[PDB]
């Protein structure tokens, strides 16, 4: 229908340059996908209370950040219980029912060259408190990012790390940092007081390139919506400056005061809900597909190859979704990637695999609880089934939608080889 | 994991460049081509290449279609040049690395205002015989095509059309030909006696485009090796026109006079084979791809999705091949519209499929006669390692190499929608 | 490497590292922002201008000077506020400032004077207010007029009518506000000198969410159409009580200057703030960054594509200097002027290379600042006897200029664009320079 | 009715597959023909009466073959050809000046042979204006036949032969000290396999494109015409695509020296390469030479590329240069622009040896001086206009773009200038 090519910025879509696609950009052409940005919110006195959680996992948080920088120990465990608390009470319903990831933040290093003794209990705690993701303050070498790792222990390897950057070091020696942290974060606090405040875009706009270059999650942080800590609505730089981080490549966007200690705490997961979901609409696929594909190499990896091909499929036919099996992300995560327009829905039975695929773009996870069926196929199709059945009851697909189906030929991690083309019936 | 050599071979170098200019600056005549030629050649049979014994050093040599030329000689000669070339054929079914299908093409004497009486018996006598091609001359308009379709009487739906454009009409009226055509034959020897002789290129590169638009096979045809009627060798502007056919984009070549009565028939399959081998590795596969990508709308059938996304996978790993299963040849054909590096291994149980798949460019024709399986998933597998065997014993395939497998949900043709990734064991 | 190595061996590596040049040279948009690198520093003079609003924070004469030697290029008159008494003492202030520069021509920097309407409020069209402003306006020689909510042609119509028969140099920005201008856009465009993109009032009147559409929208057909936007509200807000902006501020600016804003603005900053001399730095800075930033090979590939062929030999001899420029990495484009036209052409393409206007023009010399890149110089001699040597004089004083200014070195490569005869309409002239 | 001929709609085509699919036979060729003809001198096309034909045919470099014939009879021919040449300089405004090149024997079975050190003194002692130098290998080849034309022959232009695979995988090192590159087909087709001699022509060709050098496609391009008076499919074929791959030159051998139809095999080539050069995707090859050319701060470089991006927006009808060494012509012809490069010379010499850069189209400059320097190049540029005018490049209402000086003496283009005609 011709009302399906004017929605989600489809005229500027298909512009032959990106400034006949700026020209095309349409204040009249409403947003269809889901949200793809992932909103990380920092916990804290504004947003503790567990029936003030559930209405920010209703307004789109995707991951609870919490900051070690302040409160004990103790104050954490109970914002981890809260946090849990408010998003098991959604588990009744398994088709709606979203994950939400528990990241741990550190206070960092202080005036010291390494890990500092403090971080090395935190991360003790978040071991033990199983949190899926530790942002590690300071990242100033590779040897930083080990050490962290080395703290985390032999319990705490499934943990990602983000590295964040904060400071000159950590940006000279980015590539370094990134090849062995599973992400990053753009910390435009510290970095906007170790560097010229007028150089950070710079910095921020390097990193996510280099990130989206290397199919790694990048967060972008600080101040993104600051005046709502005290005001009802942002301000025009604010409202820029979500809808530039999430056209930069930005894979999440995050919250600081805004959530941990302001007054519209829930308001301020609604506007970057809102905004990011007009950004990424607005983001000009044809020339970004083509550079991903040219600069990515060569590869004899199964899982690869068939998430290229899964891409390419869904642009050609304009997929509603790309339903994807995965145990630990990776499946989902290297088809987000590519930054297809259609919707990664990943079907897992690892929890916390669910709550950490929320760093990659696009990636909406899907927690089945079912016990394996005794036929591997009838299981495979069962998953397959609940992601198109969840999917339905959420808005991402209706009847006569093609949808792309990523799966493997074995059971187990790393056998993801086959790409489907299936009508929702 | 693949080696320097191999990224100096097949004009990968070249491959490899951002533009087409660094792409012509990089070809080496020192890289070696390794894939199998995939330009289709077409011989004339006559008097020089009619007898079995000449036939079978013919196949040797690479001859895929045998033109029968219906402006000279009885239905009585016609019916033993098609019973010899049958017998040449079938005098390799003993061994697996020698038999290849053949097909043959009728060629009409042609026009009065449309259908001849002579074309009518000879369409007839095509259908009684079983060829599996008609190349109808002086094709005008639309029309013309359909009297050459309702000729083909009840038993020959399935035989397909090659329109022959040999005059201003027909390059006129191209768009409405190729419509209702099932390919094209460029055929220069009247074009270039009905329109100027120095205009014939642009009509070749013009109809070559558009069948490569369309994804409809095109031949290039007429004194493309004439001199070596009557000389062992051809000269250097004969070499440069068979090159330059194949990187214009056509899916076949042929042979006249250089097959029918000239004295080096054999030879002259033998030097388009080696300079279609040499062209073929020179294309610019980087721009041609990106063209037709951009330039074929999207689509919601699922054997045309599937299709972009196996070649998509193919060149994201430099698959040795892609294995598809065919009936009517149609998944076959969507694959090699997108020029894929990687050879297009096509299994099939229809024996006119596999000679007709000939007229498709980079499409190697397997015919597999094994009764079918009780098990329909089993006959499928059977048929996918029939093509992965067939390509170890001819040189396309070795173990560790990637392969990507195209097949359909269900039997039946009109199903495709599976691409697999496989290593090869 | 082959493309820029014999230049390499010739200026040096420290010349191709400077000015984001690495991520200049990239062949994709993606590897762009992977080079973009914190310690590549700007070299070029500053060239989107910047706008301090005029009030109780920035009137005096003293505190005049002071934004001008930061980098203040047009002064905005707000008529929502104040009366006619108090904005000719600022525009005597503001005059008073600039001209205590005078003193020394080749450093002299003009200023333009814009007067921002007061709206229309709740009537149809122009306010008897608007009407008495606009003639206020006139007789005090402004330079710009903002037009506020502006809907459609007839109301760019209304205010060029208002201006009168003396106001016809004068130009017109038009302020887009609301859902009517957006989607009225082109016809508004077309007669118009520019376009505001006034985020504020836009913010309320569509989605706060959808601004950003209709900021990158306008920005992108007036880089199309060759005419001045302007991107302002709220841009270094934080900065009226703080004495740094916020992370958000900071990249709103870089993002204005990328997205392909001429101008950008500051109001409160500037007009009430407590530091209105350190928000005309910091815009001044974060542009001079974002500036070096700006992926030129795809910006310049796609303004050709887009723009249609044309047979004016003004436009032809623009773009031919701005590929020499780029061709050459030539410090400066040095353009005669009667109206400001000839160095618009010029910046329309957006040259890496600054480009130096000299005119005789008081006028078109303060309104060129709306023309991103075009820094213009007052040549205040009178004509010599031969046409040819007072051409040739005019290009001396710009090579004097943009010596004394750091502009240009010995060395240095210049395009000098001229034309046949004298008045206005008549550039059809590239040269090559070599500055000894 | 303009923006249909010269296959203007497959040149505003988006993409290469989009191009070839608006190619139209009925598009008409309006441009005057760039690529120049090399037509071989022999018992075909010797005489004077059959010279003045070739020369309103198209030929404009004539090829003398040292490998057969004595000293004497290559005077002889030489003496036919400038009389024919100069039978047309009574009409100034469309005179039409004749390269004449000599090819080389060869080094056979050792270097320079003895035989080419008397045949190039016998070629500086005759003004020839090229040599085409057999069997280059290597830079010192080139080297060699530079010292063997001595002093008097600095001025003429060598255009090494790649013959055989040394040839082709030194190219490097044999361009960078060459004025040109010839693809001699024949006989590189006996010393590499005859099935890869496209890949050597197409690398040649662009390798030369790239550095701003002429570049010819030699041998057999109509070879069927020797006997008969209509050529091949493969040879129109050949011909054309020798024009679409980026060649400066097309050549005729035994076609114009001992064949039937020398006349008609140089009017053939005349016509399909103006059909070929119309074809040719602009959009794409000056935005790929634009980018691959390296920066520069030489002033004629800088100027050129200015003029030809100037003439392009303005579908200029032609740049019309000053030049004294050809030079500032054969630095705009580097980019192929669509507009015809009219260079006005005093130079004989210069305005022969240009028909070897595409585009080009040397007029010898022989009116009366001008006292005044600025009202001199004026009159040269009037020149320009009026020849432009005759000879149907030019029309009133037409743009041009103008490239001058600001100095006399070569070296020192630093001007463009947009012009309206009358
Ligand atoms: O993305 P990952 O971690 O590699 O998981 C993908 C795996 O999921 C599957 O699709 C389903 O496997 P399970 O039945 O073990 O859940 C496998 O075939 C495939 O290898
Ligand atoms: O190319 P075609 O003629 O559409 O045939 C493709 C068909 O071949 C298959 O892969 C195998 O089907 P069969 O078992 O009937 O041969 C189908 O799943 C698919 O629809
Ligand atoms: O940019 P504008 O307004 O067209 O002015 C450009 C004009 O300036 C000049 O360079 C100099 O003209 P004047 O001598 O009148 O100042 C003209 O040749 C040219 O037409
Ligand atoms: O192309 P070349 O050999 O550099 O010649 C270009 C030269 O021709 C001119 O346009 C005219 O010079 P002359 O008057 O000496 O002929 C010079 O200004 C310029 O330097
Ligand atoms: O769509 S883009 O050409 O323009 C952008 C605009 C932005 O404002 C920000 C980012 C991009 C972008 C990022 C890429 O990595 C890329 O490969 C292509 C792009
Ligand atoms: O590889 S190409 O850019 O250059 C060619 C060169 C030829 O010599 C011939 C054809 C092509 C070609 C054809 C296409 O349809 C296309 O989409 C791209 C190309
Ligand atoms: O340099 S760009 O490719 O990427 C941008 C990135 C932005 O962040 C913003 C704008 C652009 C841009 C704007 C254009 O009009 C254009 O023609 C090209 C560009
Ligand atoms: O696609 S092209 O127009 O771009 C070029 C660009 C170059 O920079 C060089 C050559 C070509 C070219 C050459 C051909 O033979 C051809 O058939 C097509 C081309
Ligand atoms: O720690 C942080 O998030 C920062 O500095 O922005
Ligand atoms: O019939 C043919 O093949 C021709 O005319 O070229
Ligand atoms: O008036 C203004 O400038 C606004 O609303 O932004
Ligand atoms: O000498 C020649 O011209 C050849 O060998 O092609
Ligand atoms: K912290
Ligand atoms: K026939
Ligand atoms: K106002
Ligand atoms: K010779
Ligand atoms: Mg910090
Ligand atoms: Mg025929
Ligand atoms: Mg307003
Ligand atoms: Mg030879």
């Amino acid at each position: 229908g011709t009302a399906f090519f004017q929605q989600q910025q489809l005229p500027a879509a298909m512009a032959d340059t990106f400034l006949e696609h700026l020209c095309l950009l349409d204040i009249d052409s409403e947003p269809v996908a889901a949200r793809s940005t992932s909103i990380i919110a920092t916990i804290g006195p504004a947003s503790r209370s567990v029936e003030r959680l559930k209405e920010m996992i209703k307004a789109g948080m995707n991951i609870a950040r919490l900051n070690f920088s302040h409160g004990s120990h103790e104050y954490h465990a109970e914002s981890i219980a809260n946090v849990r608390e408010a998003v098991e009470s959604f588990a009744g319903s398994p088709l709606s029912y979203r994950p939400v990831a528990i990241a741990l933040d550190t206070k960092g290093p202080g005036s010291g060259p390494g890990l500092s003794e403090q971080d090395v209990r935190d991360l003790r705690f978040g071991v033990e408190h199983g949190v899926d993701i530790v942002f590690a303050s300071f990242v100033r070498k590779a040897s930083d990012v080990a050490a962290v790792r080395a703290a985390l222990g032999p319990e705490g390897h499934g943990i990602k790390i983000i590295s964040k950057i904060e400071n000159h070091e950590g940006v000279k020696r980015f590539d370094e940092i990134l090849e062995v942290s599973d992400g990053i974060m753009v910390a435009r606090g510290d970095l906007g007081i170790e560097i010229p405040a007028e150089k950070v875009f710079l910095a921020q706009k390097m990193m996510i390139g280099r990130c989206n270059l290397a199919g790694k999650p990048v967060v972008c942080a600080t101040q993104m919506l600051e005046s709502m800590i005290t005001k009802p609505r942002p301000t025009r730089a604010e409202t820029s400056d979500v809808a530039n981080a999430v056209l930069d490549g930005a894979d999440c966007i995050m919250l600081s005061g805004e959530t941990a200690k302001g007054n519209f705490p829930v308001e301020a997961v609604k506007m970057q809900h809102a905004i990011a979901r007009e950004a990424e609409a607005a983001v000009y696929h044809r020339q970004l597909f083509e550079e991903l594909r040219r600069a990515a190499p060569l590869s004899r990896d199964p899982t690869e190859v068939t998430a290229i091909g899964a891409v390419e499929a869904a642009f050609k036919c304009c997929a509603a979704a790309i339903i994807v099996l995965t145990t630990t992300g990776r499946s989902a995560q290297l088809l987000s990637r590519y930054r297809p327009r259609a919707a990664v829905i990943a079907v897992t039975r690892s929890a916390q695999a669910a709550r950490q695929v929320h760093l990659c773009r696009g990636v909406f996870p899907l927690l089945y609880r079912e016990p394996p069926e005794a036929i591997w196929a009838d299981d495979v199709d069962r998953r397959v089934q609940f992601g198109i059945e969840s999917g339905k009851l959420r808005g991402f697909l209706r009847v006569g939608d093609l949808v792309i189906v990523v799966t493997g030929w074995r059971p187990g991690s790393g056998y993801t080889n086959i790409m489907r083309v299936l009508s929702i019936s």
